[PDB]
């Protein structure tokens, strides 16, 4: 399907662009980025999504994160698409933590896990020089939550999931329970890394910050996912990175290592 | 949970069991062969219009579902209860007709979830009430319930240790009854189809290979009807090196005297696998 350009800027030998869609799942005109590597000119390049936190349209990850160095050295298309179908509401976060929506009004147009996991994919393949048999996916905060949810709940599907400060066990902090309670309405372990990974039938990297407000505020819980992980036999490499906040400062000090880690496991 | 029957066959246990669904929002019947022995599991899905009681009745299955010592599962085929409009309707959609998959559309959404319920509710629920090892289950089924075993061996690449299936909806994206079901439950986006359809699917399928076995009558009315499509799955496993063992029986029907004829070959195929 039909794409519109909003954007392009040469970064690193590559592409950044962004684009404009209608969204069969969202209802609306959806924006995304996409970063097209040197690889991308003459070949199909293995795809990595980037999901962003609150307050993040597409333009803070891809103007702030310096991710674009290793993206282009190793050959990824990486895809960051906006948050949200609508602006922000706002004592909560108001928003959505990446699930499909089952109460009104959030359930005709909130179908954000559909838009990442299936119609967005569909839409990359169609549209760029994308390999769609290699794909991973990653995030920061909500968008963390997002990376891990989505990995947990279609085994395979991504070659490898990574997560900068995610909120781990959304159905015990304050932000995941009014999140949930608005979106969702019991519904909600389906949509929680730490009761996900108990089931699940597997390379996962994630950075945290010590001097996150939000660690602080134990609105991200990593311990739980963790020792869920550490039952389970599934490797995880945690890393605790002293005097580090919640910020992109943080993300962009530790982005090259998470590019490294998905490019391996993508194969690139 | 709570007992409604235990009968006795071939030195082990068939019972039948109810329990309250997470993933279903309602009261759910499902069938449990605890074999001499009791193990690794065996899960059985059924077809259109079937309940917990075809399989267990009519297949055959006991004798060397004891011999092999395999517990065997056979849920129900979608939520029972609800009273939702529009469920009770048609035999090919709603009830008797959840598709294995987890519906995207109203008045569908927090009822029809047997996706999750197969993959994930229930065999929670059966490791932690019976004997079985957690990290030895296989899945096979009939029709709509081998579409469901196909999909959810190739949606969960190293969840189980073998699949097959008798008379399989293979490629559900381009038959009536696919459509139908899809459309209702999943709405117009077909990516969305698309990731509950075997021959899709498998050429996606990153796991390890499995050894498929599949069993289909030649005098099926709805093979010559289109809804199983099983040369689409073929040829698409074929190209993937996914190894198939296709048998077309002369003469068979649909039936589950179709299906108790050839249990046994299906049986000895898991065990290999699961022992
Ligand atoms: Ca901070
Ligand atoms: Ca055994
Ligand atoms: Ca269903
Ligand atoms: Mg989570």
């Amino acid at each position: 399907m039909a794409l519109k350009q909003i954007s392009s800027n040469k970064c690193f030998g590559g592409l950044q662009k962004v684009f404009e869609h209608d969204s069969v799942e969202l209802n609306c005109k959806m924006k995304f980025a996409v970063y097209l590597p040197p690889k991308a000119e003459t070949g199909k390049c293995p795809a990595l999504y980037w999901l962003s936190g609150l307050t993040c349209t597409e333009q803070n990850f891809i103007s702030k994160s310096g991710y674009h160095q290793s993206a282009s050295e190793h050959g990824l298309v990486v895809i960051a698409p906006d948050t949200s179908p609508r602006g922000c509401n706002i004592f909560g976060t108001g928003a959505g933590f990446y699930v499909d929506a089952t109460e009104d009004p959030w359930k005709t147009n909130y179908r954000m896990y559909s838009y990442v996991t299936e119609e967005l994919p569909q839409l990359i393949n169609a549209n760029f020089p994308v390999d769609p048999q290699r794909m991973s996916i990653f995030g920061h905060s909500m968008g963390g939550h997002g990376a891990l949810i989505c990995a947990l709940k279609n085994p395979g599907k991504y070659k490898s999931v990574s997560a900068f400060a995610p909120i781990c066990n959304p159905v015990l902090c304050p932000w995941g329970k009014k999140a949930f309670s608005g979106y969702l309405g019991s519904k909600w372990k389906a949509y929680d890394a730490t009761h996900l990974v108990k089931s699940y039938p597997l390379d996962i990297l994630i950075d945290q910050g010590k001097d996150d407000q939000f660690l602080l505020d134990g609105q991200l819980l990593p311990d739980n996912f963790i020792a869920a992980c550490t039952e389970k036999k599934i490797p995880v490499v945690f890393r605790l990175q002293e005097d580090y906040d919640h910020s992109y400062y943080f993300i962009a000090t530790f982005i090259t290592d998470h590019i490294r880690h998905h490019a391996k496991y993508l194969n690139a």
